[PDB]
């Protein structure tokens, strides 16, 4: 058992929800959120800036250290940094930004990521802002990660056209 609720069991491991991922974690402290990090971990907006803004620049400040010793990391690539006020851990998983023209067959390699933790609450990776296919980014996830996985998806209006269109 677990502490999440409310959300709909899509698989045996993928479950969904439509809700704020900041609010979510400030409620149900998980071990590991993800965060839908770029590869220099500047967390200006969407779930990065979201997250960073609710830690009051805390995860900015320690991901500027983390680049500052080890460089960028790369598209489809994570770390394991603080979950600060959020959760024990923050994974910050960079899935690729069609918007920055990067290849979309990186997002399998992006949700690989997630099978090194036995829980997780997450977004959609590369949907939004990222400019990817939500649909498209949902089937990758239920389709590469194998661990349990709470999706935390912030439109209403998405969330009903995923679970209505979701095979
Ligand atoms: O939750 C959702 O409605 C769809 O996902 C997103 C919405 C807006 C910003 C996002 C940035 C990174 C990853 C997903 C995002």
């Amino acid at each position: 058992v677990n502490s999440f609720s409310g959300y709909l069991k899509l698989t045996d491991n993928v479950y969904i929800k439509n809700a704020d991922i900041v609010e979510e974690a400030k409620k149900v402290k998980p071990t590991v959120v993800v965060n839908a990090a770029n590869v220099y971990l500047k967390h200006g907006g969407g779930v990065a800036g979201a997250l960073n803004k609710a830690t009051n620049n805390a995860m900015q400040v320690e991901s500027d250290d983390y680049i500052a010793t080890n460089g960028p990391l790369k598209v489809g690539g994570s770390c394991v940094l603080s979950g600060h006020n959020l959760a024990k851990h923050c994974l910050h998983v960079v899935g690729p930004n069609v918007n920055k023209g990067e290849d979309i067959q990186l997002l399998k390699s992006a949700y690989e990521n997630f099978n090194q933790h036995e829980v997780l609450l997450a977004p959609l990776l590369s949907a939004g802002i990222f400019g990817a296919d939500p649909i498209h980014s949902l089937r990758v996830c239920v389709d590469t990660v194998r661990t349990n996985v709470y999706l935390a998806v912030f439109d209403k209006n998405l969330y009903d056209k995923l679970v209505s269109s979701f095979l």
